C-alpha cells in the first residue's frame, strides 16, 4: 500500500522544488533507482501524443495518469515518459520506476481529475502569489525564447489555464504551503511525515 | 525548551476546534492538568482589563480590534513560558466584560499552542512561535459558523449577531488578520474537519514529545 | 438603431436587482407601453420541472442557482429578438407549480434594456447581446449577512436550513459558474445600491443615450 | 471644478486611461489656457528626500511606492486650492537629484480635473476632495508583465534588477498600502485603457459636466 501524496500548484509556485528538497532529505538521492523508497512523478512527463495551449487539461495524457498511478498503488513496476519542454516530444526511451513507499506526484493539474484526486491519501497545493509566480518562470523561462514571446504565451495561455482549471481544485487540497522551497518549516514538517510512515509509527 | 505553535486565523474558522482536536488525539484529557505536555493559550483570555468604554450594549466596543489585546501580557507570559516558568492565566467572562481574580495555573509544557485572531499581529510575538499555522476558512462559511454558533453557545439574537460582525468583526479581520496570513508557514484550508492536516499536526508534536 | 442592452450580474444580495430599480426609478420610467427603460430578470427564466424535480424542491434539494435551472435558450433567443427590435413575450413563472403561467408579460421595444442575472455573464452568446456589461461586486460575507436578514424576516425561513442550503449550494454555484465571468464585466460597481455615485453614472449615461 | 480620483496599481492603465479619456475629448486640440479637463499626476508630488533618505535612495533601499515618499500636504493643499478655482502651480521632480527643479507647471482652472495617482485613496482629506474616485482594478501578474515590458524599453536596466525591486518594493507597498483603499472606490475600471466600454462612460459623463 503505497503512500501517494498529490502536490499541486500554479507554475513556478514551487512544486518541483519542494519535493526535491524533500527526497533530499529523506537521502533518497544517494540510494539506487532500485531501492529507492520515495519517487517523484511529474505530471509534464505524461503530455499527449504530439499557438497550442499546453496548459489546458486536454494536452495531458489523463488515462495514462490514472492508469500508472493505479498500477503503482498496486505495488507494480511502472515505466514513465520522458518529455522535453523544448521541442515537445516524448521519446522512447522510458524511466522505470520500482515499487515505492511514497510516491509524490506533482503537476498543475494534479487535483482536476476526480479519479487521480481519490488516489491520493494527503494533498498539498503549493500556494505562490501570482506575480511572484511570474517573476519565476520569467527567468526560469529565458535562462532554461524572446522575452516578448515568454509573456504573450503566458499572459494568453498560462494564466487563463491557471485561473480556470487550477485555482478551482485549491480546495480539494489538505495542507497548503504558503510560498514553496523557501519554506523550510513546511517542508520540514512533510520530511519528518515521510520519514515517519517508513519508520510505520 | 518548549516548543511554540502559533495559530491564527478568522473567527469560527476553527482554531479552536483544531487545538481542541490535536491534545485529544494525544490524549492529553486523559493526562492530570499538572502532567500535560500539550497546553492549549487562547488569545480571548488575554483581553485588556474592562474601564474603558462602560458602554458596550448602547455603544458597541470592537473587541476584535488590537487594542483590547494586552499585547504586553501576552509577550510577557509567552517569554516566561519559553524559559520554563510556571505561568498564571487570567480568566475572563465575556458577558460580565471584567477579569476575574482567578488565574488559571499552566506548568511548564513541552509543547504549548496559542490561537487567536491575531496571534500573528505583534512582531515580538511572532519569533517566539517556531512553528506558525494559519486556518484560512472562507469568511462567508465562518460567518455561517459563527451566527450558528453564537445563536446556541450565547443568548443573542440574530440581527445583533451580523450588526456587530458586519460593524467589527469583519473589517478588524481584513485590516489586521488578512496581512497576518503572509506569516503562516502551514496553512489548513477548511478547520476541525479537515483529518488529514490535524493528523499530520498531531505525529509532529508526538514526534516532538518523543525526543 | 437597435436596443441598448446593459447586463447586470453579481451574486445573491450583491444590490443588483436594487441597483436596477434604483436606475430606472431616477429617470422616472416606472406605462409598459411607452417606457423607453425595462428591467429584466434571469428569475422569469426558469425552467419548468420534471415530476423528479418538483420532489426534490420539496424537500430542498434542488439548485436554483446552478446554471441548469435556467432556460438559455428561452434567455438567448428573447435577448437576441430585444436587439432585432421586436416584442418579446416573457413567462410569468408560478413557483407554486414550478412551470409557467398561461399570462405572460408583453414587453415593447425599449431605448435600453436592463438583464439582471446571477448567470448573465455565463453564456457566451448571451454574453456578447450586451453592449455594458455591469457586475455588483459585493463581499461573499456582507452578502450572506444580507440575504440571512432577507429570508428570515422577508420570507419567514429557519436559519439552520438557510445556511445549509447556502454552503451546500448558493456558494457553489456562484463560486463555479457566476464568479469567473467577473472578469467579463466592463465596469464594476462594488457596495451595490447604497453606491450613489455609480448609480448616478449609469443613470446619466441612459440619459444621454435616450437624449442621443 | 470637478475632482476625479484614478487609482490602481502600478502598470494597471491609470495613466493610460486617463490619457485615453482627455484624447477622446477634444482637450488635446484644445488650447492650454482654455482646457477643462486637466490630468495631474501623484508622481509630480514625491517628496524632497532629506539627506538620510538621498543616502538609501542611492543605495537602492528606499520604497518609492510608499506614502512617506510622497508630499502629503502639497498634494492637499494644491487640490484644495483646485477646488477653490484658483490656478495653482504643480513642481516638477527630478529623480536623479530628487529634488523639486525651479521651473513648475501652471494649472489654471479647469472644469474637470484627474487625479491619478497609486496612493490617490490613501489619505481621508485627499479622499473627500473627489467627487468620483475611479479604481483601475488589474490582475498582478498581468500588471507586473506590463511593468516588465515597460521597464525595458523605456529605460535601461536588466531584467533581473527589474524583479528583485519589485517584490522587494513594489509588491508589498501595492499589498499594504495601495489595495486597502481599494474600498474607498466608487466604480471599478477593469483591465486599464483597453476597457473601450468604461472609457466611453467616463469620456460621456464628463461631457455632460461641460454642457451643464
Ligand atoms: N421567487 N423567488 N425568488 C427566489 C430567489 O430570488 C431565487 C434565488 O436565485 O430563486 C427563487 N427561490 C429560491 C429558493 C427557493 O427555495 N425558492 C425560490 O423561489
Amino acid at each position: 500500500e503505497p503512500f501517494l501524496i498529490g502536490v499541486s500548484g500554479g507554475t513556478a509556485s514551487g512544486k518541483s522544488s519542494v519535493c526535491a528538497k524533500i527526497v533530499q532529505l529523506l537521502g533518497q538521492n544517494e540510494v539506487d533507482y532500485r531501492q529507492k523508497q520515495v519517487v517523484i512523478l511529474s505530471q509534464d512527463s505524461f503530455y499527449r501524443v504530439l499557438q497550442f495551449n499546453f496548459d489546458h487539461p486536454d494536452a495531458f495524457d489523463n488515462e495514462l495518469i490514472l492508469k500508472t498511478l493505479k498500477e503503482i498503488t498496486e505495488g507494480k513496476t511502472v515505466q514513465i515518459p520522458v518529455y522535453d519542454f523544448v521541442s515537445h516530444s516524448r521519446k522512447e526511451e522510458t524511466v522505470t520506476v520500482y515499487p515505492a513507499d511514497v510516491v509524490l506526484f506533482e503537476g498543475i493539474l494534479a487535483f482536476y481529475s476526480q479519479e487521480v484526486r481519490d488516489l491520493f491519501q494527503m494533498k498539498l497545493f503549493v500556494d505562490t502569489d501570482a506575480d511572484t509566480r511570474l517573476s519565476r518562470r520569467v527567468l526560469r523561462d529565458i535562462s532554461e525564447r524572446d522575452l516578448e514571446q515568454i509573456l504573450s504565451q503566458y499572459i494568453t495561455f498560462v494564466k487563463p489555464a491557471f485561473e480556470e482549471f487550477c485555482l478551482p481544485t485549491k480546495k480539494y487540497a489538505d495542507v497548503i504551503i504558503p510560498r514553496g522551497a523557501d519554506n523550510l518549516v513546511a517542508i520540514n514538517l512533510i520530511v519528518q511525515h515521510i520519514q515517519d510512515i517508513l519508520n510505520g509509527g
